[PDB]
């Protein structure tokens, strides 16, 4: 049963005809998401790529972690595509950069500011990191049905957690010129949030005939602090959206 | 004679509370679009900017031409915004670059490849030239209501009609390095079409808290020919406007 | 009948014309043509209004470009297809140097490429430079008319507002790229802002076409962000006389 | 747990100032076990961290995950906790015809085909390794007699198009990377990997020392996908000994 | 201080009120240019910067070598500007890229393709590497007066002699992607020629209120060969030198 | 007759030399040559003065580059054509770290590419990195004579003035790109400014040639803009050459 793909350790058989994947960043969240669906089965775990299969309305669905960042995301998406996935719904965590966005709010990304590198490996910068219309629609309509506080708009997608998101509470306390004042700039432009995979995901899918949607739960409000203290709606929405896209 | 803006020749009062504008490229289309709504009145014509007011479900609507290209578009949108317009629906013509997108088809742009310069005057290239979700939804729903062969997706928005759209039917018959082989590249990336205002419109709106939608009627298929030779799309943009008031 | 997609013109319409005067504003076309011999209207489609007239026995086209490089690129390309080899732009402009007064005439040697369309003809490193003969004719024409004239670099912007660092706008913001840009151009001795020359000059200089660029100063940005609507016409009259006189020297 | 991702405290490091940073979390324990007193510290996301002792000194082994972004998190958070020297041990695809599978490649500097490096320094800044770290790696390689090459590495944000792999879903490579492998080959670039540009750039621009070593798992002149290299691991540990 | 500037070894006094400098690349050409004017005298020589002073129309004129390339050019121009030079006329050698621009032809540059780095230290790439109108006019008129097959237009100004000018007869025989096919591109765009200082010179002057002109003698046609023939260089050089001096006369 | 267009040198002039020491200043060429056996003048053309000498029975070239990447690229290329495979630059430099003093010796591992010529050999993403053997030899040579030596990154600029953020100039202006740049490089641990290494290191590293870079500090920029290791750095480069033959 040699793997069809280099990193994921999966064969087409493992998908059982699945064409949709829910793709969290954290491998540890994969089982948790899969458990919200019928007949969840662990498939594989290699590096940051943990994969489970489950069933939604009688149809197989994949849950597969991407790890943090465009590079590992690009591997997961490519290899899932090779295996037969055609629709990707990213479920992530995010830092809000608008003052009235609450922790736990669900942010649906229409398109992303490409503060990444991997997107450029699929399309030049001019190309929009835009989500699929059907996927975005499914997410918004799912959000409506469950009644979660939801915001829809543009997301800044960064290759770093720290300087690219203009965090200063760091070892160096320095932010390179490019990102000095960048958060205020994005804020003024109505950008809702920061995360770290959507630019890559959306660009690589939109430029390769794959459908992608992007949703995230807010874990910190950056107008207040750089790092949240210790302590669902977005996940409920991503699963419900997947239902609509089968 | 009075105008609250430098180019359009319009006062805020002329808008009669309008918060939505339909923005075709061609000044000659303005009257045609206005005619589909109630109480159409000509407001002004200056340079490439012809404006009419009309009424849709008891609400004032502006129709104002942008002229061809990001620069004149940026002026029209900015000045309309100064006057109170918050939702912009572009209705254009377009060249399809996908083999199965036919002349007469209606194309709704989710976001644009920024092959323009004006978008960069509002946001750096990294920023997506993305349409407003509500506007795009309204356009897709309007397309269903009117009836059209409709495609939804990415559009290449060029500062030129010729080399930036890799046309060779030109004086020089050549295309700068940047654009050599570019059409086939966009085609491979699933880009539907070329037009000349959406990157500017979508970027300037998305980065300034304005809502923008983008729809165009296909007048040529570029896999077949370079030189082309809009009622469906106009009905759709008007129907979309009705949903966004 | 049209040989070209946008302009609605045929080679027959040019009557052997090899020079075009290209204002941004369609309304100015008739005005420019009125300074020449037996002007006649040819066509009006979108922002492209065209007239033909004569200057000492030679046919000359006057054709508007509309605002911005994109529509300019269409007009110039299609005129080139029709046989035009020399283009003189006559524009309006905002001066950014303190002692360039309203009504002054500015002749552009080359432009700061703050546009996108120029890039569709040549990479950024290529100069948006005017043709030597055209620039010479404009400078000489300025002396013939007797206008206060400055010759030098022009910033050619794809926007009227943020690219010219105007702040009295809907957003009241200017993107990082253009924050402080006006002061920078000022310090570099850039004379003025307008919106078509970068495209015009680049597309011509990279395609064997001759181009010149002249504009009348309708505002000085070191005293006003807003152009005075009533003083614009007389101010532009000098520059219009100059572009026509320059054309006379290039035939 | 106090650093946001790694879940580590300063105390967990017990004074460690050097970290060995593999890409794969599953390799962390394996590397730690080659040294004295290996102890698991934490595992969160792709970040598995162990402590060990080398010649009496505390050392950290911590995975970066694949790519600059996760690397940048691990390096930053380790630096917050006192790590000043980072030795990446990776896998790599060789692009020079005479560089064989099992060969050890020591990177002097990287071609920045990533995005995260730009979050620390503009492109003009060199993704250069620390001289002492590179020296230790080279001398460690010489000590065990491993077939070793020293030079430039192309560090890519993708495994596929950025390394001009065509055996993919789309079979497409974006214009930027079309013909890129041959160009790097002609420029004497030894190999592709996916973290060094970020690692080297972020360290070189922040007063941190970084070294980069990788074991060759495929030669790209032969095939795109590696057949499903303890020399490289031996070398990184021995190099670490010289850097304490 | 026996020098008011760091590299050139000159004081303001040495200029004797000169406001115009002729700036060849080759230190060896400095005396040759000076010798065509009145009261020529050596000033200084440090590194690639050899300076002479002469007189035209009773006005002092500097001749100062720049060395090859934008970097050394930027030093010479800056330090001369500090000393009071406001007008710079470069006289250079050049490779023609157009088929009908021939060895021995004289080329006057209106503006340059910025294939250099130093220009970017004065203005962003969007800014035109454009010559001064009065200077260009004087060079064109000068070329017409003394006799010369003259072309006026755009020049590609490269930081390298080899790959940036798409020369393949080199150690590596390779040309980086950016410059592969570049000569044909410039040719199609009507670019006349390659040289190595004008982008820096023109940009730094046009963006700092200084006047610059650029003239060069064609020593090779690149549609024919990569390396210039030695036989035709001396005559081409002296010919362009006569033109630059005549231009200077018109600008004083 | 010369085998190369600028240097005025033949392969025979080199007498089998495979290493060249490349100072910027033609006037320092003989001074470096005089530290080795049998120094003899080869040629002087433009900024390119070349001598040959002998080190441990092996021929060595000393050849000036002139200031800047452009002239450097000519000298390196033409020397490479004549058989040189190892290039050791010895220069002067302005220190930008407060902990570095005038007379200190700086060995460059890699350079910030603030030049243009490097781009003619490799795109910006490519590292302007020194050869490991050359760097090692320079470091070891430095340690052998006990000179105060720092090893690390160097900012290599196409200008002496604005690119090194000098304001004591005709214009007193520094273009936006370089505004605040010295502080930026300082914070990033960059040791110094000079004007040839980015070109040298990039062109060599991308063409299978070995390059090393060493410089003597003639000013510290935290103290002054304009300068007021002559022997130390020269002794080091010659001793390093010895180890690389
Ligand atoms: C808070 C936060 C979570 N996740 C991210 O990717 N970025 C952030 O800033
Ligand atoms: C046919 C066509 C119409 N409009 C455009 O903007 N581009 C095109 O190609
Ligand atoms: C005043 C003015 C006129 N025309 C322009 O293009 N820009 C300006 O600022
Ligand atoms: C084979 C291989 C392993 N790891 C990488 O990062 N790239 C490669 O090509
Ligand atoms: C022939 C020639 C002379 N001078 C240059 O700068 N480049 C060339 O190609
Ligand atoms: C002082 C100094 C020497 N050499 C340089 O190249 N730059 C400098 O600033």
């Amino acid at each position: 049963s040699k793997s069809d793909v280099f990193h994921l350790g999966l064969t087409k058989n493992d998908l059982q005809g699945a064409q949709l994947a829910i793709v969290p960043g954290d491998p540890e969240r994969v089982e948790k998401i899969a458990a919200l669906m019928d007949k969840p089965v662990k498939l594989a775990s290699h590096r940051e790529f943990t994969s489970w299969r489950a069933e939604l309305d009688g149809k197989a669905v994949i849950v597969c972690s991407t790890g943090i960042g465009g590079p590992s995301t690009s591997i997961a998406v490519e290899e899932l595509a090779q295996l037969g996935i055609r629709t990707f719904l990213r479920i992530g965590t995010t830092g809000a950069i608008q003052p009235h966005i609450n922790v736990g709010d669900v942010l649906v990304t229409t398109a992303s500011v490409r503060l990444d590198g991997a997107s450029l490996h699929f399309a030049p910068m001019e190309f929009p990191a835009v989500a699929d219309f059907a996927c975005t629609t499914a997410l918004v309509e799912a959000a409506k049905s469950i009644g979660a506080t939801t915001h829809v708009g543009v997301t800044a997608s960064s290759d770093t957690f720290y300087p690219g998101q203009e965090r200063y509470d760091t070892y160096s306390g320095r932010v390179v010129r490019r990102f000095k004042g960048s958060m205020e700039e994005w804020q003024a432009m109505g950008v809702m949030n920061y995360e770290m995979e959507s630019a890559t995901l959306l660009t690589m899918c939109a430029s390769q005939g794959l459908r992608a949607g992007m949703v995230a739960g807010v874990i910190v409000n950056r107008t207040q602090q750089e790092i949240p203290n210790a302590e669902s709606h977005a996940v409920k929405i991503v699963v419900e959206a997947a239902r609509r896209l089968l």
